[PDB]
């Protein structure tokens, strides 16, 4: 019945299998397609995204072959026929594949993905891609969120205990490093990605004692880097006083980077604990605090004047909790047609703002060249070039008096070549090198656009060729369904 | 800087490893321990919760060794010292692992699973075990909330493309097969499972050919169980009038299954949709439906008098939208003292309610002899066994005033055991055995615990020694404080 876990290859809906089979038997499995992926409503209702995902699946797509056990169960439980199992068997990528990059800024209604080649590769990935780069660019985009609002404080990623299931935990904290946590607390994510890992202790040793002073004195004789959590018992009367007796015993052989608080009235307690330390003078000595932090709660924490200087964040970066799926997709933008030509494709739905976009499309992000102030995304089918153009027209594509020319620009492609026919020629950055990257991308971003209230939208247009061309195949389909019915 | 992926052991919290280090050098190391995890908030206000995550924890703990780059990570980043990494080198886990089984009903404040033996050992599973065991049975948990609507139609989890990343597809999906789910769409849950897989055809099939018709055609000519997907133009006059042709086309050499609906007021549509498959003839044509489904839409769907047969559920079952954590938590609650006898442990917070239950106990599952009626569950110390007692009281252990004396009752132990001092002594059950087992356990419940709107609360009451040892221990820590004070 159950068969060896060896491989990704069938991480996939049952939906693009049966597809796939379909256009193999049918001789158009090699049929030219163009997909494209894109979220329609920005998560949290951000400014920006911050876009991860690249390096996950670039792991993939090199590893994408179909082992022993996949075609076997394929055969033996699902029944498919052998001639398509050869097929299956036989198969290597070959597919171009075009992406933002990690740390890259990414918005609504825009490609941030595109795959083309065989129709039938392209629908196997679809699934893969989706589950990866979803889940990767909501944490990032989460974390920069609440980085936003400490500032300069340390942002410490904790939250592995709460995450959904093992993938999350990794990936989820190295999106966090990413989108703005300075550290995270999972140690294999350190050794298997390089983030920095930070933590000192929990209850458990507190209680392995039965009183604070002990365990204290018991983590500084066997480490230099203390941060004692002082809440087991009594936060005011028991921890911080004891803390502070460790620290003046032990004197310059341990650092005494400061005390954790983890429950209680944040704001009050840490203005408390403020005077405690510094009135034994301690006035460097740091107060680090965790406890269903967000954003939200952050911000507050600090209009109130808490006196906080290291933020730990766990179920509610981790799991994006207030919402919990980005919702990407992936469609179908342009297929070779009988004549061999390509013929551009729509999909109707209720909503007229929630028809796709047909065509290939490439997305322009426009600076003006005196300051580099952002002007927005301009997005162009694959001919277009705004980088030959003296002049664009810049459009909202519902409301479309609101507009201008825009002169004296840059425009830089965002989907960058990373796979051709199959065959990588773009080189992974180290996550480092990533890191800076969305901070320098975040930097160049006017602050409108960046901050946490209320942020400006930022434009995504369709240009007049783009736009012109979606109206005019929704008419013809439009026109149609009219003929078909009467 | 970056090391090799083959290996679980340190995904971990650094605060486990810190402190473990801090007991191996003083050492405490082997220090017997007791540590207990359990929820305290129902999920989704449901009135019972189902327990997965077993398979996972035992495929964990049976493979728990240091390897080669785990130790050359921790020497030669974290600078661990060498001493230390020996211990790590030569860990084998030798604890007591005592568990409710999956597909069990279980319920907040009470423990679920009880970890026992040296104190460091059990310090490094707590973080991997709550990160799976958390997920999975809130998964479980919102698929039982979901099929409870939906009574004996079936639901599919189709969730995969919006899951929080790889293994909380997989994980998520086999944990929904538990709770309630009949069939997945992700085809490598199905080979490693055995989980039964579904799924026809996509937009993209409708979109390659232009046309309904054509495409419904191809996937008939290819395939003999059909569902043909009818919203890609117009369900109304194009989709399901192209659906009838084909299927009248065809006759017996397909299974015309029906149709599927993906968008559009679902209660509306799925009327004239049930019309139109009926006045042709197909009176045994299913209508599928998918799209933001969950038991709140789904349940309204179904008062509204929607002609929905199949269920297609993804976004919101696989990643619990609207609550995306249990908030399960691992603490210690006894402890080896230095006279070698056991200290039950106790930790403080601001909420006198939310203090931790201390001791090692077991969890009762009182029914009544005559009629298998749902008394609740009853906590006890470990030394207590209801089964030899004629009689016990049940009281609620904040409103001490509701009780009941409860005679001619079976009492079930829900925490079994698991591994003995590290050795397993649990045979794992097929998949198919652990759903019926839920199923069982879900038809034993009575219903005022088992609707979704406002279920009764289950009881879950502490005995009357585990209820007086926790104010004693509550009352002698309080009073400690105040002598460390004044
Ligand atoms: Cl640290
Ligand atoms: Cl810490
Ligand atoms: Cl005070
Ligand atoms: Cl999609
Ligand atoms: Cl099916
Ligand atoms: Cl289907
Ligand atoms: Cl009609
Ligand atoms: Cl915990």
């Amino acid at each position: 019945y159950t068969y060896a876990d060896d491989s990704l290859t069938l991480h996939t809906d049952m939906y693009q299998i049966n597809m796939m089979q379909t256009y193999w038997e049918l001789g158009r499995a090699d049929l030219h397609a163009v997909f494209e992926c894109y979220f329609r409503e920005m998560p949290f209702n951000h400014g920006y995204a911050i876009f991860a995902g690249l390096e996950r699946l670039v792991n993939y797509l090199e590893n994408l072959t179909f082992t022993e056990s996949d075609i076997a169960y394929l055969r033996e439980v699902e029944e498919y026929p052998e001639d398509f199992l050869t097929y299956l068997a036989n198969f290597e990528f070959k597919c171009t594949v075009r992406s933002a990059l990690e740390g890259d800024l990414v918005f609504n209604n825009e490609p941030l993905i595109q795959i083309e080649g065989p129709l039938a590769q392209c629908q196997l990935v679809e699934t893969a891609l989706l589950n990866m780069v979803n889940f990767q660019t909501l944490i990032a985009t989460k974390a920069a969120r609440i980085k936003s609002v400490i500032g300069d404080d340390p942002l410490l990623e904790f939250g592995t205990r709460r995450a959904q299931e093992l993938d999350a935990a990794i990936w989820g904290t190295r999106a966090a490093y990413i989108g703005g946590a300075d550290a995270t607390s999972n140690v294999r994510a350190g050794k298997i990605f390089g983030i920095p890992v930070s933590g000192t202790h929990a209850h458990s040793l507190v209680q392995s004692y039965g009183n604070d002073y002990e365990a204290f004195m018991a983590y500084a004789k066997t480490h230099r880097d203390c941060v004692f959590l002082v809440d087991t018992y009594d936060t005011l009367k028991a921890g911080v006083p004891s803390a502070i007796r460790v620290a003046r015993e032990m004197g310059d052989k341990i650092n005494f980077l400061g005390v954790r608080i983890d429950s209680g009235d944040m704001a009050y307690i840490s203005k408390r604990v403020r005077e405690q330390l510094d009135e034994a003078g301690f006035t460097e000595a740091k107060i680090y605090a965790s406890n269903d932090l967000d954003e939200n709660t952050i911000l507050n924490l600090k209009m109130q004047k808490s006196k906080i200087d290291v933020w730990g964040v766990g179920t509610k970066l981790i799991t994006a909790y207030d919402q919990p799926a980005l919702g990407a997709v992936f469609k179908l933008v342009s297929i070779e047609g009988e004549d061999g030509q390509m013929k551009d494709t729509i999909k109707l739905s209720s909503n007229a703002e929630k028809v796709t976009t047909p065509g290939k499309k490439q997305v322009w992000r426009i600076t003006r060249k005196s300051d580099k102030k952002s002007e927005g995304d301009y997005v162009t089918l694959w001919n277009e070039d705004p980088r030959q153009e003296e002049e664009i027209y810049m459009f909202h594509p519902v409301h479309t008096f609101i507009n201008k020319y825009v002169r004296d620009f840059e425009a830089r492609p965002v989907l960058q070549d990373i796979f051709v026919e199959g065959k990588r020629v773009y080189e992974l950055p180290t996550l480092d090198e990533i890191k800076q990257y969305a901070k320098e991308n975040l930097d160049s971003l006017h602050e409108e656009y960046k901050r946490d209230l209320n942020p400006q939208k930022y434009p995504v247009d369709l240009s007049t060729d783009c736009w012109n061309h979606k109206m005019n195949l929704l008419e013809k389909v439009r026109k149609d369904v009219k003929h078909l019915t009467e």
